[PDB]
């Protein structure tokens, strides 16, 4: 039996570079993954310009990419979603769609997808005199390209309702799925989301509800890691959420990554573990993900001496720099964890903040007199998120000095971020232990930079409706 | 009479490449600029290796830049800050920054400058037995090193104390800065930032009382534009704030771009226009930068129909992109304009959000058989902002279909997040413009994905006091 397992380049932003598909296939070798989906949304040949012929120099590119694919015994599905504006009764439409996918089959891609995603359900006049209906048209250009292409092992489909929440009025009654499941033929894959576009979790029951419909096992299309909905976020927690139980139920798991190309080592490591278990604990998972991961940062660079100077005792002692630690990677992995759930240090934090935040007020000002117990314990708590943040900074600090800054630099803005704002936090905490003796206003430097915060974004953030 | 005036890459984060910095000495002949200052943060063998000597490859690198800004007639400046850990009583490191000066100085480098900004004020027991005072040391090496390099036309100093804030107990009666200038010889230049680290406004009267203490006219380091002491932001404004008047009172004006190369363009033709016009009118000086940037971005790619497909009346129509125009820049402007304020346009639409929030209850519940005009009025200007809004998607959506995309993808992040978070105001206004007919949650979606908005960094600054 086989099964599919692997990524999918499929998010908003700066596309990859040939070094980094190359590194991406060594690595998903090193961790014995078989799939690679290219499908990525900013490339014009790809979705917004499909129509067009690629040129000599792309055709270089794309042949040593899919050569080294090849090398490396890794399967490459090439990509095209012309739902934007494809006309389905023009013959002139199928055939340059024929010629596009003959053109990729010219360079020796073997497997083929087509994709309708994030597209209208509307059809123009012209169709409308043909089909009865957006599935129809879609189930039919499918089996014209299929069986054109000459049936080939694996073929990839994806229906434009590809989760539950852009079916209506729900995923067993819904016209379009039934329609999809009756005309499609049965030598393609389909491609599904779950419940949701990002799912929080998978339950057993609703694949299998999805399967009574489309008469196949599907292909999970996890966007568990995608980070395309909202810029600012970062994802490094471990595969989470999606019981085993599904996989003997499913044709293959393929996964987004996130945008920046070095963030994705865990994700990637813990999907392999995660499939490899059941041919499973996300956190035994996600800790040997970071084991193996911490030998790619090396050492931080160093002085070499490979005649050097060396200081006496009242010499100043030369700039040397601390190696990388796990618990450093451990505390940079809570602190961007999940989409729907911290990690439990960050969590934490947040709660002795808000904790300390509330009681600030017991014995900020003129205590004496009052519960010493109280005042003994909201200045140990203070002092416990002082070392918190000390750590954080000390983390930046420490991973600002690996020699392989190329793990750094990829996500350099958020961990600066991050650690700004724990800074910025440590202050605001020592302004409110200091109240009692010290009567100013709560000031970085002289002035009040956390009050401009994230310009414009911040200050649209500040009115945005909360729980409490 | 010779004046600088130039651009300074002294920021935090990922270096600027070759190829970049070429363009940039195109760019900066262009607009008639001759000074460049090279002291990148991150680089190793410029202030936290500087002992180290430069290898084979790097040599090749500089030779290359030194010759291509003689190429363009662009003074190159290399710094060094070995006050991270040097010792100045020990011959050894005054040999070993000869050396290296040397090393730079056989590359065909002319121009040199030593900087001891954020570093401690304590000194070794070494020194403190050979030195009456900090600045006696700086200063006695400082020169030193001058003078083997034969006394070179230009060289730049770069005192501990570089913005009043750090001066103690204040500007005239520094300890540091009358030593600095009574004992520094009269060859070299003093950088100086202002009252601030990060100066809102210059008043002429600082330059003059920093100017007696210095003994010479000081070369300003403007932090204008930095943006890596809170990295979310990202600066795009006009060059502001500064009187002419100052010309004649200052040996040259340097500017620290943003962290982003491609996002700079407009900040140095400002300040290119701000020097011509005295060797100044901000809003002018923005249209004229903003009208000569636009150039850069051609027109989006379209479909190359060099036996073409033209469709028909009842055919669905092409997908076509349009060009970038004035206003989508003036407003991208207006949305990254300046650390210390907003553009007009992002700030008016910011106060027009607050006003329609701070009335919701005129017509959230029950609005029949209230005032009529009351009602009107909130809609009218519900109805402006959400046309605000329009506004700015179809500035992002038009932003995408750039063909030379670079531009773009190297300020992709906060585009997208202002995009995003607008969407998200224009759901939740539109949640309030209807509660009197439709009692349903405030949702998007079936959740409120704001709740996981900045993640940990954002949860973080939303707990931070503010007076508004």
């Amino acid at each position: 039996r086989r099964f599919l397992c692997g990524v999918v380049e499929g998010f908003y932003g700066r596309p990859w570079v040939m070094e980094q598909r190359k590194e991406l296939f060594r690595r998903l070798q090193k961790w014995e993954l078989n799939t690679y989906l290219y499908a990525p949304k900013d490339d014009y040949k790809h979705r917004m310009f499909w129509r067009e012929m690629y040129s000599v120099e792309e055709a270089e590119q794309l042949m040593t990419l899919i050569s080294a694919a090849r090398e490396y015994e890794i399967e490459f599905i090439y990509a095209i979603s012309p739902g934007l504006d494809i006309t389905f009764s023009n013959p002139k439409e199928v055939s340059t769609l024929k010629r596009k996918l003959d053109q990729v089959s010219q360079f020796g891609c073997r497997s083929f997808a087509l994709l309708f995603d994030d597209i209208d359900h509307n059809m123009c006049a012209a169709d409308k005199e043909v089909f009865s209906s957006f599935a129809h048209a879609q189930v039919s250009i499918t089996n014209e390209i299929y069986q054109y292409l000459g049936e080939p092992e694996t073929f990839l489909f994806c229906p434009t309702e590809y989760c539950g929440t852009f079916c209506y009025p729900n995923v067993s009654q819904s016209p379009y799925l039934r329609t999809v499941g009756e005309k499609l033929l049965p030598g393609i894959e389909v491609l599904w989301t779950g419940p949701k576009v990002v799912s929080k979790e998978i339950p057993v029951e609703s694949i299998e509800e999805v399967s009574k419909i489309i008469k196949r096992a599907p292909v999970i299309w996890d966007n568990i890691h995608a980070n395309d909905y909202d810029q600012k976020r970062l994802f490094l927690g471990p595969y989470k959420g999606r019981s085993t139980e599904l996989i003997p139920r499913l044709k293959g798991v393929l996964t987004n990554p996130n945008c920046e190309f070095e963030a994705n080592y865990v994700a990637i490591h813990t999907l392999a573990t995660w499939y490899k278990s059941n041919m499973y604990s996300p956190q035994m998972a996600l800790k040997l993900a970071l084991t193996e991961w911490l030998q790619e940062f090396g050492v931080p660079h160093q002085y070499s001496s490979r005649e050097q100077f060396v200081p006496g005792p009242n010499e100043k002692p030369l700039y040397t720099a601390e190696p990388v630690t796990l618990e450093d990677l451990q505390l940079l992995a809570d602190l961007f964890y999940l989409p729907y759930e911290h990690g439990p240090k960050g969590a934490q934090m947040l709660r002795e903040f808000q904790w300390l935040r509330a009681n600030s007020s017991v014995v900020s000002v003129n205590c004496k007199g009052k519960d010493s117990e109280k005042i003994e314990e909201w200045r140990s708590r203070a002092a416990k998120f002082e070392e918190m943040c000390g750590l954080v900074m000390g983390m930046f600090t420490r991973l600002s000095n690996c020699a392989n800054r190329t793990i750094l630099y990829d996500m350099y803005s958020y961990v600066w971020d991050i650690k700004s704002i724990m800074s910025m936090v440590k202050s605001f905490v020592q302004w409110l232990g200091c109240r009692s003796h010290s009567s100013a206003q709560f000031l970085i430097g002289d002035q009040e930079p956390w009050a401009f915060r994230g310009g414009l974004a911040g200050e649209f953030q500040r009115l945005l409706p909360i729980d409490g």
